[PDB]
């Protein structure tokens, strides 16, 4: 393909919530772009990573149930275990740019991580969107200080 | 390492007004990176681009003061003569990508623009804030509906 489409929900404790849109990533000369049409979220930058597994089940973690916990940590195939955001070569592949979202709850800015090329990179993954932000670093927060997984899709074939 | 400092003030009819803070630019392998360190702006996407002119002076338009004007209009070294963002290299290369301000008014969310790749193509040139956002596209509203300069910055 030259663009790909992956619909989005919202992610409970209990299983796959509100559908609240969809993001369309197509290839650019300068990397991937993924352009949002997403409702329902809280107005700012939400932490916007690709996970490794192709699920946004939740699963159990220190007793309590959490959601989207099966989609795995961040994109590493480098295995360099560290979050740097999508402008540094030394940290996790699937780390995007912060998500914009509006006043009104929508997401419409588009985002490009230019160290994804190719959406072949994004099979059998997953997308994330945080219920808080991403500073591009493990510190004072790991992982950006997104914690919560709030909405999750899949990316199959 | 290597980096430039903008203030950015906001742009009147007669004049300079008050700073609203400072974009630092840096040099990344993907491109020039903008970190904006800004307040006192709307909330919401603002247009922003590099302008020709090293001035954010305002001048005289069909009658009317038009703030920055002396700015002239976005960089433009190969007369694309088109309005498509920051992405698309058929149109102006001062096409940066839009500007995200905070509810609260700060604008800190940084900016990746791929097609600028040093910072001595800033050099003699201009940044500029609009009032309206930037669809990244000359419709429905010429120049991504920026419309009217908010704040400007020369560099150099
Ligand atoms: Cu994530
Ligand atoms: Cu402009
Ligand atoms: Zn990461
Ligand atoms: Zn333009």
């Amino acid at each position: 393909e030259n663009t790909l489409t992956v619909k989005m929900n919202d992610a409970l404790s209990s299983g796959t919530g509100e559908n609240i849109g969809e993001i369309t990533v197509s290839e650019t000369p300068y990397g991937l772009l993924f352009t949002p049409h997403l409702n329902g979220l809280t107005p700012g930058i939400h932490g916007f990573h690709v996970h490794t597994n192709p699920s946004c089940m939740p699963g159990m973690k220190d007793g309590k149930e959490v959601p989207a916990l099966m989609a795995g940590g961040h994109l590493d195939p480098e295995k360099t275990g560290k979050h740097l955001g999508p402008y540094n070569d030394k940290g996790h592949l699937g780390d995007l740019p912060g998500l914009v979202v509006n006043a009104d709850g929508t997401a419409t800015y588009p985002l490009l991580a230019p160290r994804l090329k190719s959406l072949s990179e994004l099979k059998g993954h997953s997308l994330m969107i945080h219920k808080g932000g991403d500073n591009y670093s493990d510190k004072p927060a790991p992982l950006g200080g997104g914690g919560a997984r709030f909405a999750c899709g899949v990316i199959e074939k």
